[PDB]
């Protein structure tokens, strides 16, 4: 079709690759360890460090991305991020042969390469997307992440079953490379730099962004962002991501050790939760708009209601899943419900940053993500240390503490959230 939508059909696949290279290990690990590929004798704590080392890098390059993107554009940044991630993915096997240290190091470098994507995309859309249309283009671009954390698990299971685990990494790295070639050939960082764009589209985009860009006032300065209504968003994000990452990283292990599912079935059934989450975050915005039309609700009742739901429903159903372990089906159903209701959050704390201080979101997202990334560095560690022997009495404990985290986060948000403006964003 046009140029901007082609960019949004190349960013979709880029984020697909991002999240696939992020998630594939959660599956490949349950076959890389011992009780036709090579198998290593990782202990418990070691698997946790391996699964967490990605976020020790993801956290480093989240905010610096916003600066490096305004410096050298978004195209090369995202391209090199994906390329480094994929090339290191190719070497992950040769690294495992060298030990665990190199493996965690390689995953952390993957994290450095991956964390610089979203800021680059924001930068590119700040020059490509007209305001009346970026709500759709950003959605297209970011749905690739959900599709990736949906599809990289079934494919990883298929491959690890019919073939060795090495081929997961080989295939996904080759894909990342064959995508970087396109990202380099076609895309540009700004319309006037595009080589095959038409004059009318260029003028439409520039005329849409003219007054908006010339109305920027809050760029060259930044006030004190230590207002409690921001720590509420940060805490809710930390809480949600604790559960989300703990599962993303240790759910296949649960399905293979406790439920005793095959690897194929493991990868196929570990996608249902995130597919449900996708559908739920697709329907939640519609429902919230229809609700604000039904009644005013001050635009804050919506945030806190949807947050309460998407952070307590998960807790309840996850506790229930832990309570009835060793059942093939009901536990899968309850984990699915748990990570499905978690999609209501896309109309709560994951959006309050646009109502609290717009025109400053570029850095509020960075703060929130940099704070809510810590659980990726912790959860997979203690959730596996508490379970040296994968007995249901151990997993119940991590489920309980994760549910308590979700609950405390929801309480904090409901108490201290604001939804109109915070008096320092006023340009």
């Amino acid at each position: 079709c046009s140029a901007r939508y082609n960019l949004a059909i190349l960013a979709f696949f880029g984020f697909f690759i991002v999240y696939a290279l992020r998630v594939n290990l959660s599956v490949a690990l349950v076959d890389m360890v011992d009780s036709t590929g090579k198998k290593y004798q990782w202990d418990a704590e070691t698997q946790g460090w391996i699964l967490g080392s990605f976020f020790y890098g993801y956290i480093i390059t989240q905010i610096p991305g916003g600066y490096v993107a305004s410096k050298i554009g978004g195209k090369m940044l995202l391209g090199f991020g994906i390329l480094g991630t994929a090339v290191l993915t190719l070497f992950t096997p040769i690294a495992a042969d060298l030990g665990v240290g190199p493996l965690i190091v390689l995953r952390a470098l993957e994290g450095l390469g991956e964390g610089v994507t979203f800021p680059a995309m924001h930068a590119m859309w700040s020059s490509w997307a007209p305001p009346l249309e970026r709500s759709k283009l950003l959605s297209i671009s970011y749905a690739g992440a959900q599709l990736g954390t949906v599809i990289s698990l079934p494919l990883s299971g298929i491959i690890c079953y019919y073939m060795n685990w090495t081929y997961v990494f080989y295939f996904f790295g080759t894909i990342g490379i064959f995508w970087f070639l396109l990202w380099i050939w076609l895309v540009s960082d700004t319309p006037q730099k595009h080589k095959r764009i038409s004059h009318y589209e260029k003028e439409y985009i520039l005329s849409s962004l003219r007054n908006q860009l010339s109305s920027q006032k809050s760029v060259p300065w930044v006030p004190i962002l230590k207002s409690l209504p921001l720590w509420a968003i940060v805490v809710a994000h930390f809480s949600y991501n604790w559960t989300f990452y703990t599962l993303l990283t240790l759910l296949p292990t649960y399905m293979k050790e406790i439920l005793r599912f095959n690897v194929q079935e493991n990868g196929f059934l570990s996608s249902l939760p995130y597919l449900g989450s996708w559908l739920c975050m697709i329907l939640s915005g519609q429902a919230a708009d229809n609700l604000r039309a039904k009644w005013n609700f001050s635009t804050l009742c919506v945030r806190r209601i949807f947050s309460l739901i998407g952070m307590i429903g998960p807790a309840v159903f996850l506790v229930a899943a832990g309570f009835i372990g060793c059942d093939y089906s009901l536990a899968v159903a309850f984990l699915t419900i748990s990570t499905t209701l978690g999609g209501f959050c896309s109309s709560g704390f994951s959006i309050n940053h646009l109502d609290i201080a717009p025109s400053y979101a570029g850095i509020l997202l960075g703060i929130t993500n940099t704070f809510a990334t810590i659980p990726g560095m912790v959860g997979p560690v203690i959730a596996k240390s508490l379970t040296p022997d994968n007995t249901v009495g151990e997993w119940q404990t991590v489920f309980y503490i994760a549910a308590a985290i979700n609950v405390f986060g929801a309480i904090f948000f409901t108490l201290f959230a604001k939804g109109e403006v915070q008096n320092w964003a006023l340009n």
